[PDB]
DNA sequence: GGATGTATATATCTGACACGTGCCTGGAGACTAGGGAGTAATCCCCTTGGCGGTTAAAACGCGGGGGACAGCGCGTACGTG
């Protein structure tokens, strides 16, 4: 609606954060919303390749 | 009849003890000041019991091969007179 679309972070408790996977992928599955954990590698290929 | 082993008595060594003496260092008495005990406040560090998540280090298993150890020879260096 107000067109900011820009970068936005959400700070979960890792317990819940598939709980909050689903919710984004049901809720507003256009968005692009992506999932920041793992180990060093993983976190580098979130960097590099997304 | 001559020579030999044992037994009590007296002089000498030898560390310990009684007495003497100096003197100086420790003790008795009085006074004082300050060092340390006690109190209160404030704030930071440590204790004991929990939780969650990462992850690198610890634990375990197994092959194998390098090294510890035993045995034997030798010759020389050290023991002995």
């Amino acid at each position: 609606a107000r067109r900011q679309n820009g970068p936005h972070i959400i700070v979960v408790p890792l317990s819940t954060m598939p709980a909050w996977l689903d919710t984004f992928e049901k809720w507003a599955p256009d968005l692009n919303c992506i999932c920041y954990m793992g180990n060093q590698k993983s976190r580098d290929t979130i960097r590099e390749y997304e």
